[PDB]
């Protein structure tokens, strides 16, 4: 995985997310200072089916294609998101994902909220129900 610096006025990106949004302002920024930044290329797999989802990829630009499994496939483009299933199943995903374009994702994972999102009782209370 890559783990390079992010551009700047990612916050509206990641609070993009309803749960996100939902976070206080200071877990958000704590998601910022943690977030990695990952560049794809055309053809590449960002997830695949099968293997253990928990984390979330925020499109800063390019198109990309998810197909979940027996379900109808759905494409994204620049400033939507991809990973709500990822988080959602703790286990391994019923579904993957590839880059159609050349684009550019924002990363952040359940490592980093265990870091982020409990790192205040309040909001483990909160997160012991996010899945």
């Amino acid at each position: 995985n890559s783990e390079e610096i992010i551009n700047f006025n990612c916050r509206k990106l990641v609070a993009s997310m309803p749960l996100f949004a939902n976070a206080d302002p200071n877990f958000v920024t704590s998601m910022l200072t943690k977030l990695r930044f990952e560049v794809f290329q055309p053809g590449d797999y960002i997830i695949r089916e099968g293997t253990i989802g928990k984390k979330m990829y925020f499109i800063q630009h390019g198109v990309v294609s998810v197909l979940t499994k027996g379900n109808k496939e759905t494409k994204l483009a620049d400033g939507s998101y991809f990973g709500e299933i990822c988080l959602l199943t703790r286990g391994r995903r019923t579904a993957s994902v590839r880059a159609d374009t050349y684009c550019r994702l924002y990363s952040l994972s359940v490592d980093n909220f265990n870091e982020v999102l409990e790192e205040y009782p309040m909001m483990r209370r909160a997160f012991e129900t996010v899945a």
